[PDB]
Order: structure tokens, then sequence, then C-alpha cells
């Protein structure tokens, strides 16, 4: 609505993708504020734009992790 947030998917690549709302805040400046939700879709999109986890901040990845992933292999150690 009014061009502020777009929905893209994060390339979790783990069999599911998370539908992330990227708040493009041109009003802010040009900073893309990432949504706090980790809503995953079963759908692995080809047409939609996927952004890899590598681009996502530590807290966003943490939310992804604590919700659906729960992976702790070599992180924090």
């Amino acid at each position: 609505m009014l061009k502020h947030g777009k929905y893209v998917y994060i390339d979790l690549n783990n069999g599911k993708y998370v539908k992330v709302r990227i708040l493009k805040s041109r009003d802010d400046n040009s900073v893309e504020k990432y949504v706090l939700t980790s809503h995953v879709s079963k759908n692995r999109p080809k047409n939609a734009i996927v952004i890899k986890m590598d681009n996502l901040p530590i807290e966003v990845k943490d939310k992804l992790t604590r919700f659906f992933l729960l992976e702790h292999h070599h992180h924090h150690h």
C-alpha cells in the first residue's frame, strides 16, 4: 500500500522459503527495513525475487532460526 513494503522471499534453500516483507523506506532515506516475521512458505519460487540469508542481519537470521530452523551447528561456536 502506497509503495512501501514489498514481499520477496529469502533463499533459505533448506526446502522452504520465507516470505519477507522488505520495507523500502525512501521516506526514511533508502534503507530497507526487514520485517520481523519468519512466515515460511512451502513454495520455492522461481519468478519471485529471492534474497540469500547472507544479506540478512543477525537478528533477522536469529528469528528465522528460532522459528522454523532451530539449527545450531557452527554458530556462536
